[PDB]
């Protein structure tokens, strides 16, 4: 048996090498909604009271002999195992966004159970386990949840260009006239593009139907590319921006609203407000075509 702090380190390497293993995983029509609640909670807190327990005992002197450490490695591991187990209870059945809550919420554990092993052998942990009542039950709550933390990824990128601009003086590495003008309609696209979010998670939240497992899925699905395509969008506007990118860019992002309207008019969603949107979105498009014609004429 190696030395104690030696042997936690080994524990924290094994603990991370599941973490491949947990992000891809095995999983049915007698599933208990509640049961199943219950247990993955109970795994949650018999694995933080090992992070305690651990915790005091490697916080003090003596150490414990190397047999001892062993023990407390597999109490450690044993409250690992049983707890991604009950993760790969839940079927793809109950919502693809909501195992994938869980699934993050899983790593989130096994990664910080990992974190604290290393430091202790030279608050994740506890934090990740506090998850466990937050996180959503149903695939609705976990829509709603993924459409909100949408919202707000938006919003950032929005203010950050914003201040961006104004600290911009009232060569490269500038912004020219040509390229404030520019910035304009891209700007307000990109808060169009909130609207649609939040307009999206609204009509989920008043008319959202837990049973819609696939359509929220859907929803979801086509909602999370708004905010990479903002995301680029930003990064090409900042100097030096190239008008041909910024236009490529406003398109795709444009061509992906439309597709996230498109797909929420037809769930079971639906209502009105979205056709005005898309006047916004169009005439912000319409208006970065215009600044930047000369780039595609010939």
């Amino acid at each position: 048996l190696a030395s104690p702090l030696e042997q936690l380190r080994h524990l924290a390497e094994e603990l991370r090498l599941l973490l491949p293993r947990v992000r891809v995983g095995e999983a049915t029509e007698e599933f208990n909604r509640e049961m199943f609640w219950r247990r993955l909670n109970e795994a949650a807190v018999t694995v933080s009271r090992e992070a305690t327990t651990l915790t005091i005992v490697f916080s003090q002197l003596p150490l414990p002999s190397p047999q001892e450490t062993q023990k407390f490695c597999e109490q450690v591991h044993a409250a690992i195992k049983a707890f991604i187990a009950v993760y790969y209870l839940l079927p793809k059945d109950q919502g693809i966004t909501l195992r994938k809550l869980v699934r993050g919420a899983t790593l989130d554990i096994v990664d910080g159970m990992a974190q604290l092993m290393e430091v202790l052998s030279v608050n994740s942990v506890w934090v990740a386990c506090q998850q466990m009542p937050q996180i959503p039950r149903d695939n609705k709550a976990a829509a709603l949840l993924m459409l909100t933390k949408n919202v707000d990824f938006v919003k950032d990128a929005h203010e950050e260009m914003e201040q961006a601009v104004e600290e911009s003086d009232p060569q490269d590495l500038y912004w020219s006239e040509d390229d404030q003008e520019l910035i304009i309609p891209c700007l307000a696209l990109v808060r169009a593009s909130k609207a649609c979010l939040k307009k999206i998670r609204m009509l989920v939240a008043e008319n959202g139907k837990k049973d819609q497992v696939a359509q929220l899925d859907d929803i979801v699905d086509i909602s999370d590319e708004i905010s990479p395509s903002v995301d680029d969008l930003a990064l090409s506007i900042y100097p030096p921006m190239s008008h041909l990118t910024v236009r490529i860019n406003s398109a795709k992002l444009v061509s992906v609203l439309k597709k996230a309207l498109e797909i929420t008019k037809a769930s079971h969603v639906t209502p009105s407000w979205i056709p005005l949107l898309i006047n916004a979105i169009d005439h912000c498009m319409n208006r970065i075509k215009e600044l930047t014609q000369s780039e595609l004429e010939l």
